[PDB]
RNA sequence: AGACUAA
């Protein structure tokens, strides 16, 4: 038994038992990542057990370490900082990270013991790990522990809490607004604001701000610098994107949640491509995530969560479920074994078994692509799977006359390293390249032969 | 779009 916040003393030894998955699907708040977990790890490290600890992103990793710090870990993430003796038998990355490792040259290490927080993340890099993982618990390699209060299958928007919430819908700005929206700014307390990407964030940020509130914007551009801020330290509100989605303990008093998402989609009518639809309702495991960042003390009874219409559970288009077997189908585990897509995950798209895997150098080139090149998975596995090298750009330059990107409705022209002028018309479209502008800056980038 | 950045 346990008390005070402090992990258990006893921990059931069956969860460490090769072929053993286990599913911890305890609601937002239980404990799961800072008394559960280091009750497991502190376990782990008595049973001499190879451990992987996994963060879906690193605001989630930085809760972690505050739960397990004096313990011998060794992290491997920019998100904290630092031993390292190199003897440590417990590493902590991200779900991404892993994934990464897994496509690489270098190896992993023979875990024995895997620990997956967050275990419903439908980015395609955390599908592709849970493939990988529950394969290695069915081969009785490793014991595997998933935790998530939205386990896959998950409907409830509005899961059980710490502490009460007053539910609430209401109309949500998604951009700046003058006047009608009284009830954002008399609020007394803290406010954590979910956005669907940096650039909406910014102009609600700042509209915030000419109202003389303390704001800390947090993504991904603004983790390192901003998340301890969120700790320190008073504010008003926290404008985020789903890098807080998961995880966050930011004390606060009140969610506002827009329930809106941009979302990939392959589409199959005519030529192959990538669209970013929406934006569209959020799934009830996000709406629920999101929810659960209040009502987490029981002391503060008076949380509320603010939300605008009904999630959508079908995210069946979203190109995650293809991206995610494009790279399971080039992942292999010692014993020769391509990983399967975990259970509840299979047949989210028709197959077909074994369709994405690539070989010798488009392997080495699918990586590349990503890592180096920062392309989208769905384009990255077009470009290799066409047998181009990496540091061949011609193939954005050699699509059809429909694949011409436009910049403020000017055709966009590249000057190339060797100092070519071309057009911008690369054979495959994925939108993720060239919607927002920044992202278009990188992608021209990488057609000038610049990355 | 959002997330990740390892040995
Ligand atoms: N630094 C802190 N100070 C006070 N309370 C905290 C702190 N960190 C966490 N808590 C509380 O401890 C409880 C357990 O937190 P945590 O282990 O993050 O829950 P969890 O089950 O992982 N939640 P979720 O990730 O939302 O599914 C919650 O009630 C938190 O509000
Ligand atoms: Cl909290
Ligand atoms: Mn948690």
């Amino acid at each position: 038994g346990s008390a005070m916040g402090e992990p258990d003393y006893e921990v059931d030894e069956d969860i460490f038992r090769k072929k053993r998955l286990t599913i911890m699907d305890l609601h937002p708040g239980a404990g799961k990542t800072k008394r559960i977990l280091p009750s497991i790890v502190r376990e782990a490290l008595k049973r001499r057990l190879r451990t992987l600890i996994l963060a879906p992103t690193r605001v989630v990793a930085a809760e972690m370490e505050e739960a397990l710090r004096g313990l011998p870990i060794r992290y491997q993430t920019p998100a904290v900082k630092s031993d390292h003796t190199g003897r440590e038998i417990v590493d902590l990355m991200c779900h991404a990270t892993f994934t990464t490792r897994l496509l690489s040259s270098t190896r992993v290490p023979n875990y024995n013991l895997i620990v997956m927080d967050e275990a419903h993340f439908t980015d395609p890099c955390s599908v592709a790990a849970r493939g990988y993982i529950s394969t290695r618990v069915e081969m009785g390699e490793a014991a595997a522990i998933f935790m998530t209060a939205t386990p896959p299958g998950s409907i409830d928007p509005f899961p059980q809490s710490n502490s009460p919430i007053e539910d609430i819908e209401r109309e949500i700005p998604e951009r700046s607004w003058n006047t009608g929206f009284d009830w954002i700014t008399d609020y007394q307390g803290k406010t954590v604001w979910f956005v669907p990407s940096i650039k909406a964030g910014n102009d609600i940020a700042n509209c915030l701000r000419k109202s003389g509130k303390r704001v800390i914007q947090l993504s991904r551009k603004t983790f390192d610098t901003e998340y301890p801020k969120t700790k320190l330290t008073d504010w008003d509100f926290v404008v985020t994107t789903d890098i807080s989605e998961m995880g966050a303990n930011f004390r606060a008093g009140r969610v506002i949640d827009p329930r809106r998402c941009l979302k990939p989609v392959i589409l199959t009518d005519g030529p192959e491509r990538v669209i970013l639809a929406g934006p569209i309702p959020v799934t009830p495991a996000s709406a629920a995530q999101r929810r659960g960042r209040i009502g987490r003390n029981p002391a503060q009874e008076d949380d509320q969560y603010v939300f605008s219409g009904d999630p959508l559970k079908n995210d069946e288009d979203h190109a995650h479920w293809t991206e995610a077997k494009m790279l399971l189908d080039n992942i292999y585990t010692p014993e020769g074994i391509i990983p399967t897509l975990f259970g509840p995950e299979r047949e989210k798209t028709q197959a077909i078994d074994g369709e994405f895997r690539l070989r010798g150098e488009q392997r080495k080139t699918f990586v590349e692509l990503m890592r180096r090149g920062d392309l989208p998975v769905w384009l990255s596995y077009k470009v290799a799977s066409a047998g181009i090298s990496y540091k061949d750009r011609e193939w954005c330059f050699t699509g059809e006359r429909n694949n011409q990107i436009l910049e403020e409705n000017m055709e966009v022209e590249i000057w190339t390293r060797e100092g070519e002028k071309k057009k911008l018309r690369p054979k495959w479209l994925d939108a993720r390249v060239y919607a927002d502008p920044m992202a278009l800056k990188d992608f021209k980038e990488f057609a000038s032969g610049r990355k």
